[PDB]
């Protein structure tokens, strides 16, 4: 049933199937995976590519000899499978030197080091073929109010992203940045907590065009927000450069369940939106196989991610294609939302008696929107009871 | 103790002390207040001004005769007290014609009417002296996913705000707009749910400079976000045109408690920020006296709003002025966050061996940030145990 | 297909399809429904019965002849359709006199009135054949800490429930009580906020056997709790006397969406539990059709409530009947969970060297739980992908 | 000043100041603390005692001579300082074998091992003079619906607690059990998620009197519940055997901030309740110093825990002692809440015409509760503004 193909553009980070199971209250339940074995098993599952943090490929502290060998094995696995590397990122959160941040650490020397660690991995990403470079500022923030002046930390954050933009422009590299928002965890509150904050920030950068967002399903759901609405605003702004798919069941710690789990109706409305907007980037899964699972449970969770996307794609396409749904969208006046409010400008509007003086407000008030019927047709499609 | 003065710029909406107590499960517990009596009692309490929605001043459905009289009584109360009207807004949410929105209603004729109702009140606000005009799109959103295409609704929302901007520019009016974000209630999800989303949106308008945000304490706390951080990003972007103060105790329905209640530490860090950034606009309270109270409980809740602001102002000023706190900020390296990461550009950074090759990552990793000590000094100041 | 018949025990409150659309920020969008027309329209939809608050059937302040006339015409609608009244309840939250509670109001005279209003409706409910009497204390609680001494409020709440138990026992009525928990709204915090708190409270009443819980889907989800887990504990305790079914999309105000909407996977696991535990009570819908809808959208939403329960009933039955799922459950050792840990007793467990000193901890640690495979079979069944 | 002395019963877990800073996204930022140095540094801070998990004092897999040696040097640190051990607990969550639970693991052999690991530490705790034995089932739960049959898991959980009760009773040990509830983390949902669910469960055990609750501030706040209300119900039930004090800033991952931080007003109302109810147990701090801190920030955070409890103790005592507050409480009729509703009985209440037919409902509806004035007196006392 529903098999992944390379044209579905499913990708996974080395850190997702590679998660060993270490959590705040417990030790690892799985052995470390070799990146080479991960590229091979994912190519067998039907994935199109893999992503990585620098510390997933090259152990922190590796000499340039050991680094070369790691990179070399990895590149041989890719070349043998035809797997691509669409995106890459830096780990600016695991090592204790980043306990107060990377780009917005209060210590200047830590900020400089964070920038050098990042530029080094940007050079590697570009030769491996990555066209999107992701920044998740997991340690940028605070647990207490005087620990961080946020206006000055946004200057430092703007300064870091402007220097990265200056560096790829002078190298003539074809790579764009995507900021990944998260409202909290591991910091009490993280800077640029949602898609909207990250979008507003990009507009204050010296080269706005170089930067977009990499929203994640479970991160906007950790603030109780509607992830399809956030994604529609990122698409409206032209800034959906990448997306991270997974599941989350409410406002609690960051779960990273496989895609489809968590809020199932929101995953349906997200696939419907991505598919009807013709989003063309990777469908990247950033999930963690639960630590209850062994390695077979890992590849079953990874396969379940892609399967759930393909079943929802099919139900959504069937929803939109149904004549009765099309008729119900006309009835709920979704065609009329697409017509301009006042295409002849404000002076026509002002002159129009029917827009105010003679508007029958109670006739209009009494029209039913027919939204429940439309939503129960969407329910029957999702459940295949239509 | 702590008496409000006109220079504190405390303002209140007619709808706040005027709330009759009607809620989703219950009828009104208080009689309607006359606007004239509200201007007089608030001037006696030490408030500086009042704000209003059009339907708070002039009953929906009033003829231009009855409208004139309402406006006339109101203006006499203001002139007699010296009360100002700093801001005004439209009610695009109470009447059943707005059940699916005002500016983003699916029905085109409702959107045109919403625009005419708004322009009419913009003319009144400007003659009363309002310099900020607030838009709270309470009904813009949905309870179900196919009921609203969000990309098209943002076109309609951009179109409405661009027409309002064209109208005040051609009239030569000195009035700016402030968008008030709210994540949900009364709609399942409201469009532009947080400060960040509202900030990002403004940047796509034809005249960005005309528009800023009016954030509300309890609204960003309904998505579990840190309100002082959201306000610091609005100030960093130059867009804090106005602010609404109240309290909220967590992620639940919108409470509108008096300012100081709810998250007390966040109110302290907010006053500290507003006062040290030299914000100069109104300190507006948008709160609801609980329906358990009679009219004396109403003016006690309203007075408590201003009192709590003045006690926190004093504790914050004392925190920042203390030599021991200043020494603790140097120790947590808050002065170093203010220094540029790499003011000699990316090529100096790249050349610098000490930024990477020779950086002693474990010496840096081992420096303690001394944040708990700094936060316990902030705790002793707030509690006056210092 | 999925057509409801009275055999399915689907019931609806008069206040559900009869909600007019008045919310915290808006007026009514629909006309009041006559109880008589609600009884016949629901009988046609396939419903089994209706429930009521005293003030839904008899307008507050009715003279006893008007009271009698209302009951009389209701009773004849019931008799002509074969509709039943399984449950009734009291409105102790709408009138201004209940602004601080009914049974735990600080004013003693109000607490005596609340008990007399309730006893009058217990006599009426027993005459119409109600077997469960629900108590939703929506006004028992507080917005501030010193307003309510909670240990004393629980003494007053125990006092009220013991007096109602004494009353129905002296009348020899065959009726039982079900407490409906809600964490908040309309009070800042409500007493007995979840299923667990209501279950613990019942054990301290004089006649515990007379009382159980009426959990509501959306109420436990407002505290972010797992509603199928909460129902499993109420069933394990033998106290699930009734249930209210609806949808909620996260921690926010109380939405009362139609059942199936909100968290769809929790609706599936709930039906799987009710059906396999053999719950025999009413499947009651306490939902509110959105105020965007006219009277036709009202009956469409009500009909979708029943349709979604019947589609999920079928997918849950198919899931459990599948040999491959049955095999997946043995693989995840759900059969072993049913075996007693130590039926051999404590001294045999203590003498058992294989339970401790010779237990191979690393061999057990390495067994995967196979939970993700199992959950994807559940997902495939829910979506009809098998 | 606010100096802690052993008379204040302040206790700390070895795992609290001993947390190394390893979190879901990062490695340790601090070295392990020796138990012996923790006992003496806390005795100097004014603490009264320490608590431990078996694996905090004796590293997992210690041979019995290494076990004996660890206990021996711990016991001599204790004896030299006069420090006590009021409470102990078992670690049934860290080792990989507990990845599906201890007492409710699907594997039966793991459940027998979990009981043997616990009985071994009950013998040790009683030798060191512990009177309360805490059980925090952090791994009892699930991330998916079919993984755990919750009615059967509660049978296994009852079975485990009844076997521990049989064991301490046959040993004639004077020790009682306290269940610590948490809604989630590290499992998607944890069994017995709140105080109420643990209280209800206890009533179904064989010897209910042997068991109570150990509520934690931050755990109930992760479900958005009012922690002082939850403690008032545990005290009303006579089951508050122990308490864990810390801070949490909302519904998100579990922070374990120092007490006083997070929701400051709930910390004030909590201390007001513990002190006026006369709670006599340990004021235990289960918090984690942020990983931004070195060992000096660790002892500063621990010291702030005790300081904040003593400042709030003083403000709560001053609030209740104030004649003006005492007068405000009569005005809000908190004296009337203490009067029985109907000590005259049901037939006298039924015959009482002033309770219903002659009750003036509109006169009672009009009495304001004066709760906002009262809450602002509380606010003034908390901030030391009076
Ligand atoms: C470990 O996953 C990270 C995340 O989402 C945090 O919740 C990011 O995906 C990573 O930094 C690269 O983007
Ligand atoms: C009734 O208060 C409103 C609000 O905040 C909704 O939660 C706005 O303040 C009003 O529309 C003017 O801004
Ligand atoms: C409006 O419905 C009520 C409720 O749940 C509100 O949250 C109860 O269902 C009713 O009082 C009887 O159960
Ligand atoms: C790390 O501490 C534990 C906990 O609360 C985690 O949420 C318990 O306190 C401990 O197992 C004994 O009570
Ligand atoms: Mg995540
Ligand atoms: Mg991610
Ligand atoms: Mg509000
Ligand atoms: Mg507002
Ligand atoms: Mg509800
Ligand atoms: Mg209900
Ligand atoms: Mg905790
Ligand atoms: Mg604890």
């Amino acid at each position: 049933s529903y098999q992944p193909t390379p044209e579905d553009r499913f990708t996974f980070g080395l850190w997702t199937v590679g998660w060993q199971g270490r959590d705040p209250f417990g030790d690892a339940t799985r052995p470390a995976l070799d990146p080479v074995e991960t590229v091979q098993r994912l190519a067998e599952l039907g994935a199109h590519g893999v992503t990585f943090h620098d510390d997933d490929l090259i152990p922190f502290g590796s000499s340039d000899t050991e680094r070369e060998s790691h990179i070399k094995r990895f590149r041989q696995a890719l070349d043998a499978t035809g797997m691509t590397v669409p995106m890459a990122t830096t780990n600016l959160f695991t090592h204790p030197v980043f306990k107060d941040g990377g780009f917005t650490a209060n210590d200047r020397d830590v900020r400089r080091y964070a920038l050098r660690k990042t530029i080094r991995n940007i050079d590697l990403a570009v030769e491996l073929g990555a066209k999107t470079y992701v920044a998740w500022g997991g340690r940028e923030g605070a647990e207490s109010g005087a620990a961080k002046d946020v206006r000055v930390a946004l200057d430092r954050m703007k300064e870091a992203f402007d220097l990265l933009g200056e560096y790829v422009t002078s190298q003539g590299y074809d790579t764009r940045f995507a900021i990944e928002p998260k409202p909290n965890e591991p910091r009490g509150d993280i800077l640029l907590p949602t898609v909207g904050h990250a979008l507003a920030f990009i507009e204050r950068l010296e080269r706005p065009e170089l930067y977009g967002v990499n929203p994640e399903v479970g991160h906007e759901q950790m603030a109780g927000l509607n992830f399809p609405h956030g994604i529609a605003q990122a698409l409206w702004a032209g800034k959906l450069f990448h997306i991270d798919l997974n599941g989350q069941s409410g406002i609690k710690y960051d779960q990273d369940l496989r895609f489809g789990a968590g809020d199932l109706r929101a995953a349906f409305w997200l696939v419907d939106l991505l598919e009807s907007a013709g989003y063309e980037g990777p469908r990247h899964f950033d999930f963690k196989p639960p630590r209850t699972e062994d390695i077979d449970g890992v590849w079953a969770s990874a396969a379940g991610c892609m399967r759930n996307y393909l079943i929802l794609k099919e139900r959504a396409a069937a929803f939109r294609a149904d004549p009765e749904v099309q008729e119900a969208l006309r009835a709920s006046r979704l065609d009329e939302l697409a017509q301009p409010t006042a295409a002849d400008g404000v002076q026509e509007l002002l002159a129009d008696r029917t827009a105010f003086e003679d508007f029958d407000v109670d006739a209009a008030a009494a029209r039913g929107m027919a939204f429940e019927r439309l939503d129960q047709l969407a329910m029957d499609h999702l459940l295949g009871a239509r």
